[PDB]
């Protein structure tokens, strides 16, 4: 089945999932001299204080925070979005070395890693209805560079033991997603889609232009993730990011 190594990487993926191939692919690489500033976004708002968080998920591909969504509590709305988008899950892609590892790219400078914080329309009634539509999901984008670490993510860093392999989970209540954050919501938006297999064209992309900054043991540690199951193999998770695809006429818009 689809992963990132030679054989079932992002190459292959088109085979099973022709969408690979699609109008609204994503990641795109951000030309922030072709970008458009648009005075029509309104301001962006990112509600993430009574966010419930249930567990932490291996699932072979990255690991997963995932969250008690039957109640409106965690919500992005505002900027290109058109009412309520329920915060779902969040996940990281990044590399095998600092300097490669996010899915976006600006002006073709690859970060360290990146975040992908899901949320789906509520108008849908739910995720699964959502992913079938359009305008189904918005992801939060966030860039990862090493430097000092971010404090907000040890925790994420230090339950990561308990899930080394595909499959495994961990009770993970109580994580608080705004610790994850810059301190600018500057953004590029543009139509897109999910960048792992089924590439479904559902996604409005908000990708933070102000990156957060991971200390070295940081990232160091997602490295030591496994992508196959308990006692199979040694594969290290890494690397686990889809290059940047073709534009195709699309218009990347900056909030600022
Ligand atoms: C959690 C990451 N995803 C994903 O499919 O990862 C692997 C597959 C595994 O597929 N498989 O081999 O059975 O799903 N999973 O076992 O959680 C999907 C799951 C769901 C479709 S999602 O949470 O709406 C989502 S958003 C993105 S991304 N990278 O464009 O922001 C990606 C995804
Ligand atoms: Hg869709
Ligand atoms: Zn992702």
């Amino acid at each position: 089945h689809w992963g990132y190594g030679k054989h079932n990487g992002p190459e292959h993926w088109h085979k099973d999932f022709p969408i690979a191939k699609g109008e609204r692919q994503s990641p795109v690489d951000i030309d922030t001299h072709t970008a458009k500033y648009d005075p029509s976004l309104k301001p962006l708002s990112v509600s993430y204080d009574q966010a419930t968080s249930l567990r932490i998920l291996n699932n072979g591909h990255a690991f997963n925070v995932e969250f008690d969504d039957s109640q409106d509590k965690a919500v992005l709305k505002g900027g290109p979005l058109d009412g309520t988008y329920r915060l779902i899950q969040f996940h990281f892609h990044w590399g095998s070395l600092d300097g490669q590892g996010s899915e976006h790219t600006v002006d073709k400078k690859k970060y360290a890693a990146e975040l992908h914080l899901v949320h789906w329309n509520t108008k849908y009634g739910d995720f699964g209805k959502a992913v079938q539509q359009p305008d189904g999901l918005a992801v939060l984008g966030i860039f990862l560079k090493v430097g000092s670490a971010k404090p907000g993510l040890q925790k994420v860093v230090d339950v990561l033991d308990s899930i080394k392999t595909k499959g495994k989970s961990a009770d993970f209540t109580n994580f608080d997603p705004r610790g994850l954050l810059p301190e600018s919501l500057d953004y590029w938006t543009y139509p897109g889609s999910l960048t792992t297999p089924p590439l479904l064209e559902c996604v409005t992309w908000i990708v933070l232009k102000e990156p957060i900054s991971v200390s070295s043991e940081q990232v160091l540690k997602f490295r030591k993730l496994n992508f196959n199951g308990e006692g199979e193999p040694e594969e290290l998770m890494v690397d686990n990011w889809r290059p940047a695809q073709p534009l195709k006429n699309r218009q990347i818009k900056a909030s600022f």
